[PDB]
């Protein structure tokens, strides 16, 4: 079995999801604003046309055929409003047509047409911006419901599982992780919240990922990491939050998708280990998503990372 | 009290209106209004031209002669026909007849040109509000930056946040120092730029704007402030330029906002006041005290002198 | 001869101007056609049709509120829509109104408030459909990172000797010269490893240094370039040997991101290597042939033929022998 | 003095309009000529099929007979069909020629015409956006120094070259990287004729993100990691190397990014030279002399390369 060879790697769903999202969103937000923005200007132009009719007073000569009204077949407010909505939207049925005997009518038609073009351009731009975004969120790219600190290669390591559900919509990505918690400092300069970056491979470029399967991304706990002074017993009391952002993720189509999750002090487990999601066999591999979040307890020292390093130094010396 | 969601954090019409206002009517709207009007006027002129050439004007009320365009016997009539055809309304009171090939080709040209103009309209509306570098987007910076003691080391910190809602949480922050440096070789560079690290080595530049932070840069041996003292600062003429870029949660567009600090705006021995106050299950922000700063007790010696004193005390 | 690139142009003979009108039209046609063929058009057709059909059904229904088919013959009664009798009439009116045509043979009459609101909804829904449609067509073009078939990788990565160190190198190039430049490369290796604690990782990813520390991963690519990675302590290949290589069954992926000088867009290329495609103790054959005043590139023969002798043993053992002989 | 104190950002509308008009004066003929033919082809094809549907319907037998309802009212064979096609496709619909309900296939034909016209309008907008909103541009306002020099700076051998813009307000932030291209022969018998080696102009510390408010002298140090470590003054002419410099930045006026490129040869690198100061500060204001952007003046620097300089420094220290 080979990953791939000189290739990318080895569509009704997307359209259906987009249609469902649009249908869900259109009930409350879209139907109100997008309709009212046209309705207000159409009503405004209706009042303007009615005011011009009143100035010309063609209702008095509505039955009179000798008079030439500004707009043919104008009888009342509803007639003017209907003429306005006809003209502005570029329909022009013809039962009512502007005559050639009033320059004010020509000026109004020009203004209405250009303003309607502007409104349509605004409509298209707003629809494009709202529906299409350079970095849209993705329902895939689920994170592990737990982050586990475990024992790896002589050093403690915090890891969380991240992967893609569709097995093809994510190949390349990047990951960043920030711990937010409050300090006190030696000078008493209390800070209600502090952000510190936990290294996940920024120096070595390991932060970039080729996601072909679920990956257990492991942070390394060293003398330059926030968790360097925490232990098993001290973890529950201290309240800290971890925010993990995965970005720069193409979908083998071209756009960029983003995802974000977090972990709380009650959501971090000590001394556990992720259950492997992939099992190999002669000629084949099998991955079962049912064990994506499954974790099993393993033996590990309960001392702090600094305490573990001190114990190792004492034993070596 | 949590600052997360499983897929998000813990309106758009206003942003669109602000973008339209920034684009402004004078820059774009008036120009395209004029181009539309001149287009319609020119095509009305050519409609009069073809009507005169054919002679349709002479036989205004001749049933035998079928005109090129029905009921077109005046300049205002020709202008109405032009504006109706170009904008694709087609009332029908004025209709073309088949027996005029010149009218046919003119209609073809006018339709093509009108579609082109509409495409130009939309493309212009797909440029002024589609650039990937927006305005400041109300991402204010602290009017002052302070230098003081933290973690036992002298550091320079300035407050960064957004007075609007927490609708944007992503930022890369860079800070340059502009100063005139006299080289030991005698060369004088009047505008010298030196980058001060804010976490570039550790990747700490990519910060989370969940709340107004106090961005702090350590004053180490590499830092340009390695020789700046309390009395040295007033007589210097340095400058700091801070540029922060970030993408909003609404759309992938990125806004870039930057500010500057002159030597007057930098204070020695002060500290920012806290802006977040917590309570039993609820947190609050006093955005009034965003720029507030209170004096603290810090040594007046330079960072080099602090290091020398620490070395002497250790020795 | 040097690449003065004073106007961002490599000093190389170019024939891109010849048949440029044919070539650009052909590629913009093919790229647009390949995605849709009959996949976009069908969806467009069904959504427009079902919208129009829906409008027609509701127009027929509102006509079935005594507005017509009761006094159609009688001229005194004024229907909601002039000349609207059957379902076909309703469909033909909905298609005219929604498409912003409005011939006027069938036109709504002002004396029906229920029709004005219906037209109000129909016109705005049609405009929304059109705007969404233009956006859906547009998003195909706006996507960056378009696939590039012009970038090629060497079919055989090779480990060899370089300046006293073991180095793993492979050639990367562009099909035509002066098309892609300032490309960025990144190489990872996928391998199953077992920790000392008994933990098993069926798929472990490790980035191999190709210049990320020094920013050397951004290569100009004027000629087929032999991208090389030096084996050090941090290099995962530091433990493997000549005999271990056929038995490792490790895998390597390489990703290259560049910008096309013609349009300024972004392009991506991706390649893989297996333990069978990594030959030990070989070396690439040069593709450039310099001469007085001119260089010759035999790109038609990539010279993926290799030949070498001397390298053996491993990386760790070689270094150990090095400092043992040194001291 | 008081540089960028304001937080507003401290080329007119007429200039932008003139530039747009100049671009249009060349582009509009190209676009019209290349697209009108296929527009006419589409309309003529649809007019032909609108004629054929009537012909197979055979309504010409009752052209003068109003008793029999035709597919479309008041239609002639060769010309009027094309008129109806153009009146319908582009959403005009005068109404003098209107479809009738008596023919079923006319509805299908109209549906096809409308959907295809929508596709063509989408093509209009796509082509217009591609033509007017190209994502990359080659700005000519950024000029590199015609000469790069090597001199002394704080006891270190440093290679500098001058960069900057022309209108002083187009490019304000830009990243810079430089690669040396040289043929190298290894001790193992390898001969790579085109060896690329990046020279750090501040990539380690992020110093490459220049804030361009004035012509700036970019300086690259010489150390163990610098390829110029062994390059002596006498050795420099014989090296026949080459340097390529790339500078990408973001346009202040429009969020679109711009890129510039330049190169230097062994004959364009001078020993012991300094850029003359382009910008001089006076009382109350500064003055920038763009005429001295490329001007350089000789200065006294040691002729030995960096290695002998380091050896001499070590010997003096010892």
């Amino acid at each position: 079995i080979q990953r791939y060879v000189r290739k990318d790697g080895k569509t009704y769903r997307y359209l259906t999801d987009i249609f469902t999202t649009l249908v869900d969103l259109k009930w409350f937000f879209n139907l109100l604003i997008f309709v009212m923005v046209y309705t207000v200007t159409w009503l405004f132009f209706g009042m303007i046309w009615w005011l011009i009719a009143y100035i010309r007073g063609d209702m008095d000569h509505i039955e009179d055929p000798s008079w030439t009204p500004c707009v043919t077949n104008l009888n009342g407010f509803v007639s003017a409003f209907l003429f306005s909505i006809e003209t502005e939207t570029t329909i022009g049925y013809g039962y009512r047509v502007i005559t050639d005997k009033c320059p004010e009518g020509i000026i109004l038609l020009l203004i209405q047409s250009v303003l309607g073009s502007i409104v349509n351009a605004f409509m298209v731009g707003c629809m494009f911006v709202k529906i299409s975004q350079p970095k849209k969120r993705a329902e895939t790219l689920v994170f592990s419901t737990h982050a586990v600190i475990s024992m790896r290669d002589g050093k403690l390591c915090l890891m969380f599982r991240v992967g893609d559900l569709r097995n093809s919509h994510i190949v390349e990505a990047s990951i960043r992780a920030k711990l937010i918690k409050s300090k006190q400092t030696s000078e008493g300069e209390f800070i209600p919240l502090n952000q510190t970056d936990i290294n996940v491979g920024y120096y070595t470029g390991d932060d970039r990922l080729f996601l072909v399967s679920p990956l257990i991304i492991s942070h390394e706990i060293n003398q330059q990491s926030p968790f360097w002074e925490i232990s098993k017993a001290q973890l529950p009391k201290e309240e800290l939050e971890i925010v993990v952002i995965l970005e720069g993720m193409v979908e083998a189509t071209g756009m960029t998708c983003q995802a974000r999750s977090s972990y709380i002090t009650s959501e971090i487990l000590w001394g556990y280990r992720f259950t492997p999601v992939l099992t190999l066999e002669d000629g084949f591999y099998e991955v079962d998503y049912n064990s994506f979040h499954e974790t099993y307890e393993t033996s590990t020292p309960s001392l702090s990372a600094k305490e573990l390093a001190e114990l190792a130094n004492r034993a070596e010396s």
